[PDB]
């Protein structure tokens, strides 16, 4: 049975790419403006 | 008759490859995407 177990564990895991990062929360698509308006 | 029986049992079994595994249900042809779309 020691063989058959390892065959199961290896058969049920393939293609799963770990990729320890998820996604970052910090977005900056465009920097902050910091300018004014007048008439 | 003890000889003839064993000849039958051996004659009627040949080429059958046991192969204790069948097929796995877990498929992963392509990993899961997890991305978005916008305009």
């Amino acid at each position: 049975a020691r063989e058959a177990i390892a065959q199961m564990k290896a058969a049920a895991l393939a293609g799963i790419n770990s990729r320890l990062f998820g996604l970052d929360g910090n977005i900056s698509t465009n920097s902050e403006n910091t300018e004014r308006h007048t008439a």
